[PDB]
């Protein structure tokens, strides 16, 4: 089956979800990406590591270019394993120096990939720099079959970000003309009934197994979880 990525910004929600799962379904739990402030991104990276085994990975957003190589260093002190660059869009010639420094650390490096002046300059970039991409499905059709062929033809793993039903059903007719695809980072799930729908829909197109993220922004602990295990079933 597939296993299940956890974002979640909070720390006290993030743990109290972490240590549910790791109570009832820990073999399922792949890994976790974490944000906010470095002291507290710090401890939940220790917190995460101490519940789950050593092959947990830990994804570190970094939100503020200038401040990321700091941030990244003393996150991957705690046990972390990768990033992903927010923001990347705005100054592209500063992702270099922080992949060359994550690379340098043993570091998986993911970008983020949202719409600005410089979206295509910022794909091929990351499509030199990056482990995996994630392209915001909220773009238009044309740019984002773009990044897509830019990060296929570079070996680059594609991570197709939806919200609506609507974009789910975009990111499946693109996925089946991805190879680099890897999965989706699902955003906007806030019940049980909406984890059935997109559920279902991934299983119609036969993308099922593949593991996924689920964003918990939306949602409280207890929906969390049942919305976690509903998708998991």
């Amino acid at each position: 089956g597939p296993g299940i990525w956890l974002r979640e910004v909070d720390r006290d929600k993030l743990i109290a979800v972490a240590k549910k799962l790791k109570e009832i379904i820990p073999d399922r739990v792949k890994g976790f990406v974490v944000g906010g402030k470095t002291d507290d991104v710090v401890a939940t990276i220790r917190d995460l590591i101490a519940l789950f085994g050593p092959d947990l990975e830990i994804v570190v957003e970094l939100t503020e270019l200038d401040k990321a190589i700091e941030t990244m260093k003393k996150a991957v002190e705690a046990g972390a394993s990768a990033i992903l660059l927010r923001d990347g869009v705005r100054g592209v010639e500063e992702l270099r120096k922080i992949a060359e420094e994550a690379k340098k650390l043993g570091v998986k490096v993911i970008v983020d990939v949202t719409d600005g002046p410089d979206v295509l300059e910022l794909a091929r970039e990351a499509a030199a720099l990056a482990d995996a991409i994630v392209i915001d499905t909220g773009l238009p059709l044309d740019t984002r079959e773009a990044i897509a062929a830019l990060a296929d033809a570079a070996g680059v793993d594609v991570i197709f970000r939806v919200s609506g039903l609507d974009q789910v059903d975009d990111a499946v007719a693109l996925a089946a003309r991805t190879p680099a695809f890897k999965g989706f980072l699902l955003e906007g799930v806030r019940d049980v009934a909406a984890a059935e729908a997109v559920r279902a829909r991934l299983a119609a197109a036969g993308l099922t197994d593949l593991d996924f993220l689920l964003a918990l922004d939306g949602l409280d602990v207890d929906t969390a979880i049942a919305a976690a295990l509903a998708l998991l079933e």
